[PDB]
């Protein structure tokens, strides 16, 4: 029995986005919670206890505390971009990983304000493709969470489609401790 029991993952999804809401024309407001931490931008996330899963030693899945609340474009009393960011979890192929996430996120209608969307609950989404750095092994010590990051099809239709399939985002950063 293996399992992440220290260390986070170092991830604030892009920072263009994060300024997007922050001072840009979206003027909101980013929130977290459920233990995810600031880290200056590079949102760090807590490995949960009994949240690994091991495989085989390149095969794994890490489940993560923390939510991202993103909030814009207020209109009257309600915000058009209201996407909340939960349930986080990497799962690990060797040098290659995914950032899952669960979405609660309001669908994009437009580029005005004469119109809101509804809720959207996506659950289980793969968010992120992520090329790691070195190998992912779970029969380590330690596993280094840092590598480049590429956006999935469903992730550029879940921010409203102004991202590609297979945009950039931030780099993953961080490390976990394995033990027994
Ligand atoms: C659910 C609703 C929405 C979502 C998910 C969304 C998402 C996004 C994303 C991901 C970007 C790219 C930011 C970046 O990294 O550069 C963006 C940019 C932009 N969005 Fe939104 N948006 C929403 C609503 C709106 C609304 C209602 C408007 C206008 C009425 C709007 C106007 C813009 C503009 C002008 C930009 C470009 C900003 C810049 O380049 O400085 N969006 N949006």
């Amino acid at each position: 029995y293996r399992t992440a029991s220290d260390g986070s993952l170092n991830w604030g999804f892009r920072q263009s986005f994060r300024n997007y809401i922050q001072t840009g024309v979206a003027k909101g407001s980013i929130t977290l919670g459920d233990g995810a931490s600031d880290n200056g931008g590079n949102f760090a996330f807590t490995p949960r206890t009994n949240g690994t899963t091991v495989t085989s030693d390149s095969q794994g899945t890490v489940e993560f505390n923390g939510s991202v609340h993103f909030l814009g474009h207020q209109a009257e009393d309600k915000w058009i971009l209201d996407t909340t960011m939960s349930d986080i979890k990497m799962v690990f192929n060797g040098s290659s990983a995914q950032l899952v996430v669960d979405l609660v996120a309001r669908e994009f209608k437009g580029t005005t304000y004469d119109d809101i969307g509804e809720y959207i609950i996506s659950d289980d989404i793969v968010l992120a493709d992520v090329s790691l750095n070195s190998a992912a092994d779970f029969s380590q010590d330690s596993i280094d969470l840092s590598g480049t990051t590429d956006l999935t099809a469903a992730g550029a239709q879940a921010f409203g489609g102004f991202y590609e399939t297979g945009e950039a985002l931030d780099p993953t950063g961080g490390s976990l401790t394995i033990s027994s």
